[PDB]
């Protein structure tokens, strides 16, 4: 038995498990299956400790998973909120800055403030605003005007809809990865 | 897309990941790769939350993994020690009670006391003795006779050697499971 070849096979399998768990995380996010999302997130987080070197494709995969983890915790050792952390990941993923990227970016920026107002924490809403960003938005926060028409166009539902359309593209791109394809064949054979 | 067929494929893949991670955990235990063992253990623990129903084979797999986890923590919400917890798993696994089973059982029973004496905790050694079990063993603990010839036949090294021989049988039995076999093929193709 060669120790190097065994370690290489473990790294190949970790890569397969990462894609499979990304696909499961994407579907759970799309479906709103919170408990399944939490379980898949924990498995993907543990599995990637088996990798010390990642390709460009694998880095994009883990950053998509970290991004969805923050978006899912949006209303729930960093001194920033989950939506602010999602915005940092979003702005640094190796991906095209098309119209959809910018739409998601601006929806998260406004919702990072609006989720604080929804929870009744207006001081945090101002702190979030100061870290991200103008005089019209600060007057809205100061007036506790949570249902201002600006927030109805840049809504939480609109942020989730746009992120879900992005998730469907990731989902289709990874639907043919090794582990899910082999698992679907086994299920189809029964049946 | 059928939600039931997607969930079935996820359960098939969780099963494949469980066998792969058992095989990796067995090799790391055999090799004494502590950090790799800790990482694999965490991944296997997270992955099995994706399973709510297990076959007899899968139950044996998870119990072997829980047993090795306690043996590896042997010298490190239950009011018992890790070796005592390993003994509980060992005595209830659906497996043959051959001579090797009994040898491992008795080595763990004595080492559960001896590891407390090694750490200088003789009160715990007596508490462990009371929970497991005689007058000769209690005199040894009372006298802090850690290097009594009884402990040299029923040694920690002998316990580890016997458990490692058992691990080699599990390792050979699972060496042909789906995920490792497909991963070894990929590595062999390069080389
Ligand atoms: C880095 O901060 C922790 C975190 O985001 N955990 C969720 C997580 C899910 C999935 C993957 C691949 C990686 C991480
Ligand atoms: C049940 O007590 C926790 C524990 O033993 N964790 C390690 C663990 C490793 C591997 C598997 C499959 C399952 C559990």
């Amino acid at each position: 038995e060669d120790a190097g070849l065994v370690a290489e096979a473990e790294a190949v399998a970790a890569g397969w498990m990462l894609d499979f768990l990304c696909l499961s995380l994407c579907r759970a996010f799309r479906d709103g299956r919170s408990e399944d999302f939490r379980r898949t997130r924990n498995s993907a987080e543990a599995i990637i400790h088996g990798l010390s070197s990642l390709t460009a494709c694998q880095l994009r995969t883990i950053y998509i998973c970290q991004f969805l983890t923050r978006i899912a915790a949006g209303k729930t050792d960093e001194r920033i909120t989950p939506l602010e952390s999602a915005l940092m990941i979003w702005g640094s993923i190796e991906k095209e800055h098309d119209k959809l990227h910018e739409e998601i970016q601006n929806l998260i920026k406004i919702q990072a403030i609006a989720v604080c107002m929804e929870n009744g924490n207006f001081k945090e809403a101002e702190e979030v605003f100061e870290r991200i960003f103008k005089s019209k938005l600060l007057m809205i926060i100061s007036q506790k005007d949570t249902f201002h028409s600006f927030f109805q166009h840049f809504s939480y539902n609109h942020m989730m809809e746009k992120i879900k359309s992005y998730v469907n593209y990731v989902l289709s791109e990874k639907s043919s990865t090794f582990l899910m394809k082999a698992a679907a064949k086994v299920v189809e054979s029964k049946r």
